[PDB]
C-alpha cells in the first residue's frame, strides 16, 4: 500500500521504510552526478521567486491560453506528478550514498589490519636479529676494514614507534643481508690470516652462518606480510568515506524538501479539485474546501526552514570535493567519521519533531476528506441491504401463506 | 483516548458480521421452510 | 517518544477533541521536562547522602 | 510484598544500588547530547534516516527502561528485609543486656 495518500503507515515511494546497505563500492562521481541530477529541479524553488516557480514546474499548455479551471487542475495535477516521482528517485539514491559508506570504511579497516600484522612481524624480526649481531661482533678478530664492524639495525627508522615508516627498515634489513654475504665469502680465503693484529679465529664461522640463517629464515615470513600490507594500503587510499557522507547528507536534505514540494502541489490540486463538486461538504462550521486554504502559510514556512538547510547542505558538497582537512593524517581513521555521524544522527532526531507539525495539520485535513467520502457510502450500502431482506422476507412469507394455500384446497377436496 | 479509539473501531464490524450471519441465517431457514411446505403440498396433493 | 514516533502516517491516527491523536502526545513532554526535573533534585541528595 | 528479617549486608545494597546508578549518571545530567549518546543506539555503519530504525531505537531505550525499573522495584525488598533484620537484632541484644 503506497500512493501520493495512503493508510498503511511506513512507505518505500517515500524513504521512510527499512533497507539494507552491503558494502558496494558506487564512486563519488556517481553519487554527484546523481545528486545533481535532482538537484536541477529544486533551482526553482530554493530561489523563492513565485514567477520562476510556476514558469518552471507548471505547464503553459495550448498556444491559446485556456483559462478554465480544468486545465489549471491537469497543470497542477502533472507537476505533483513529477514531484512524486522525483521524490521517488531521490528515495533510492540514499541506499546508494550508504553503500558507498560501508565499502569506504570496510577497505580501510583491512588496510590498517594488514599494517598493523606487518608492522608487529617486523619487530619480531628487529626483536630476534640483534643478539645474533652482537655476538658475531664480539667474535671479530680482523683488522676492520673489509669485514667491518656491524651497527645496530634500524639506526635511522625508529620501528619501535605506532606508526612509524616500514620501507627503510626492510631495505636497511636487505642490505645488512647483502652485507652479511658478502663477508662471509672471503672467511673462505687462504691467505685471511695476515699477522697477530688481524686473523680468524675458531668460533666466527658459526657465528656468521647462524645469524645469516636467521636473517633468511626471517625474510621468507617477512615477505607476503609486507606484500599485502602494500597492496592493501594503496587500495584504500582510492576512496573517501567523508565526502560519501556529505552526498548522504544533502540527499537526505533533499528528499526533505521534496516531501513539502509535493505537499504543497497536491494541497493546490485538491483545492482547485473541489471547485462546486458535490464532495465539498461543510464541517466545523467551514466548507471541506476552505480548509484545505489553510495549510499554505504553515507550509511555506516549514518549506523555508528546509532551503535553509538544504542550502548550507548544497555548499558543503562544492567546497570540500577534494581537498585538505577531507583527508586526513593516515590511511585509516574514524576519529573524524564518528563525531560526524554524531552530529548528522543528532540532527536527524531534531528534525522529526519539526515537520511533524505540518505532516499532522495535513493528516488532519486529509482524515477530514477520506472520513467525509467513506461516510457518505455506508448509508446508501445499509438501505440497499436492507430493501433486498425486506423484499426477501416478503417474498418467502407470501409463498409460504400461498403453499399453506395449497394444502388446504388440496386436502379440502 | 488511545486505547479508547482502537478498541471502539473494532465493535461496528463485529457487530456487522454478526448481524449479516443472522439475516443470512434467517433467510435459509425462512426458504428451506418454504420449500418443505411446497413439497407437503406436492406430497399431499399427489 | 516511542509511540509519536509509531503513529507517522498511520492508519490508527484518528483526529479527536480538534487534534490529531500524534499531536497529543507531542504535549506531555513540557509537564515531564519538570517532573523529571524535581525527581532528579530529590535523587541527588539522595545519592550525596549515601 | 512481605519483608521478613533477612541480613542483607551493607555492601550488598551498595553494589546493587550502584549497578542502577550508573543508568541515570547520563540523565542526571540533564545534558541532551549525552542522553541520546547514551541511551539511544547509533546503528549500521551506514546511518539509516528512514523513521522505521527511530523507532527501532526507542522501543530498545524503553525496553532498557523498563527491565532497569523491573530490578529498582526488588531492591526495596531487599533493603527492607535488610531494616528488619537490623531492628530485631539489637532488640534482642537490649532485652540480654537488661535480664544481665
Amino acid at each position: 500500500t503506497g500512493t501520493y495518500n495512503n493508510t498503511g503507515g511506513f512507505n518505500d515511494a517515500d524513504g521512510s521504510t527499512i533497507q539494507p546497505a552491503p558494502a558496494v563500492d558506487h564512486s563519488e562521481a556517481e553519487l554527484r552526478d546523481a545528486t545533481d541530477a535532482t538537484g536541477n529541479y529544486l533551482a526553482a524553488f530554493q530561489s523563492g521567486d513565485i514567477e520562476a516557480i510556476v514558469g518552471a514546474y507548471i505547464d503553459a499548455g495550448v498556444d491559446g491560453f485556456d483559462p478554465s479551471e480544468e486545465a489549471i487542475f491537469k497543470a497542477f495535477e502533472a507537476a505533483r506528478d513529477e514531484a512524486t516521482q522525483q521524490l521517488a528517485f531521490s528515495a533510492e539514491t540514499i541506499t546508494k550514498t550508504r553503500e558507498s559508506v560501508a565499502y569506504a570504511l570496510k577497505v580501510d579497516q583491512e588496510a590498517t589490519e594488514a599494517y598493523l600484522a606487518y608492522r608487529n612481524a617486523l619487530r619480531g624480526a628487529a626483536t630476534s636479529i640483534n643478539p645474533l649481531i652482537d655476538a658475531a661482533n664480539a667474535a671479530n678478530r680482523t683488522d676492520g676494514s673489509e669485514i667491518e664492524i656491524y651497527d645496530n639495525i634500524f639506526l635511522a627508522s625508529d620501528v619501535f614507534t605506532d606508526g612509524p615508516l616500514l620501507l627503510p627498515a626492510y631495505r636497511e634489513l636487505v642490505a645488512l643481508q647483502t652485507e652479511v654475504n658478502e663477508d662471509l665469502e672471503w672467511l673462505g680465503e687462504f691467505a685471511i690470516d695476515n699477522d697477530a693484529d688481524n686473523y680468524v679465529q675458531r668460533y666466527h664461522i658459526p657465528a656468521v652462518e647462524a645469524l645469516k640463517a636467521e636473517i633468511d629464515a626471517r625474510l621468507e615470513a617477512i615477505e607476503p606480510l609486507r606484500a599485502d600490507s602494500a597492496e592493501k594500503n594503496r587500495l584504500a587510499q582510492k576512496s573517501d568515506v567523508l565526502v560519501r557522507q556529505l552526498f548522504l547528507e544533502r540527499a537526505t536534505a533533499q528528499r526533505d524538501t521534496l516531501r513539502i514540494v509535493e505537499a504543497i502541489f497536491a494541497t493546490a490540486t485538491r483545492y482547485v479539485e473541489l471547485y462546486e463538486s458535490d464532495e465539498d461538504v461543510n464541517v466545523e462550521g467551514k466548507t471541506l474546501r476552505e480548509h484545505y486554504f489553510a495549510l499554505f502559510p504553515t507550509l511555506f514556512g516549514a518549506a523555508s526552514f528546509n532551503v535553509g538547510v538544504l542550502n548550507t547542505a548544497d555548499d558543503a558538497v562544492i567546497d570540500y570535493y577534494l581537498v585538505w582537512d577531507t583527508d586526513l593524517e593516515t590511511n585509516d581513521e574514524d576519529a573524524a567519521y564518528a563525531e560526524e555521524k554524531r552530529e548528522f544522527a543528532l540532527l536527524t532526531y531534531a528534525k522529526i519533531f519539526i515537520n511533524g507539525q505540518w505532516q499532522e495539520k495535513v493528516k488532519y485535513v486529509q482524515n477530514l476528506d477520506d472520513g467525509a467520502r467513506a461516510e457518505a457510502a455506508r448509508i446508501e450500502a445499509e438501505r440497499l441491504a436492507d430493501e433486498a431482506y425486506r423484499a426477501e422476507q416478503l417474498r418467502i412469507a407470501q409463498e409460504a401463506a400461498d403453499a399453506q394455500k395449497a394444502i388446504a384446497d388440496a386436502l379440502a377436496k
